[PDB]
């Protein structure tokens, strides 16, 4: 009963429950002429949430918000947003302004700030460089390298065993990458190696948009890309 595209209008958002304390959002927004679902996670951080990436718009992360209101009830106090791109980045000013710290690495922030996206507060260190991680409250956050985009971060759950691959990570149904600018295909399988070689305990793998899966999402999503390049 994981919510699928034809079921959430553009604009509203849906909570799953994946684990205790820890949920997937579900928007929806269009996008060169077809609209798509995307994930991000929602991890509770003591008496705080955790927000990993927007909901694909201003509109949406506003939706967002009182959905976690309504639902959960305690208050989102720090979001990341695991790169670049507005489906990630999108809705952080509305953020901003519910009063939620927000935050991404240094490459992601001035690739907002190229691209004309919304741009994070916040920067955070220690994530420059190919299999670095680092903590930020109940998650880990880390740089598997280039693969999506050069600065897409995944996020793991330790205590849940939850891997969040953002948009570096497929769902099974898909076979087609679609738009491909700013990607970096050809290090795209290596960083996925990355993935797997540090958190090989995964037993939830949620991909940036679709539907969760395991480990199998890793080498589905390198046969998509290599597919791609061939
Ligand atoms: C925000 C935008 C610049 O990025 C969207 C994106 N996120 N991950 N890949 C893509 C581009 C391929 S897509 O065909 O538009 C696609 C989108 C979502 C789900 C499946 C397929
Ligand atoms: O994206
Ligand atoms: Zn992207
Ligand atoms: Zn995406």
């Amino acid at each position: 009963e994981y919510p699928t595209v034809s079921e959430i209008p553009v604009g509203e958002v849906r909570l799953y429950q994946i684990a205790d304390g820890v949920w997937s959002h579900i928007a929806t927004q269009s996008f060169d002429g077809a609209v798509y679902p995307s994930n991000g996670l929602i991890v509770r951080d003591g008496d705080e949430l955790l927000l990993i990436d927007t909901a694909w718009g201003a509109k949406n992360t506003a939706a967002l918000l009182a959905e976690i209101e309504k639902q959960i009830g305690l208050p989102v106090t720090r979001a990341v947003s695991t790169h670049f791109h507005d489906d990630r980045v999108g809705g952080v000013d509305v953020l901003r302004a519910a009063g939620v710290a927000t935050y991404a690495s240094p490459s992601t922030r001035r690739l907002a700030e190229v691209e004309g996206n919304e741009i994070p507060t916040h920067s955070l260190e220690g994530l420059s460089s190919s299999g670095d991680a680092v903590r930020f409250g109940p998650v880990e956050l880390f740089y598997p390298g280039a693969a999506h985009s050069t600065d897409n971060l995944v996020v793991y759950v330790p205590s849940a065993s939850v891997l969040y691959g953002g948009c570096a990570i497929y769902e099974l149904s898909r076979t087609s990458a679609g738009n491909v600018a700013d990607a970096d295909l050809a290090e795209w399988p290596t960083s996925i190696e990355r993935i797997q070689q540090h958190y090989p305990e995964a037993q939830f793998v949620i991909p940036g948009h679709g539907l969760p899966g395991g480990l199998d999402l890793l080498k589905h999503t390198t046969n998509v890309v290599k597919a791609h390049t061939n």
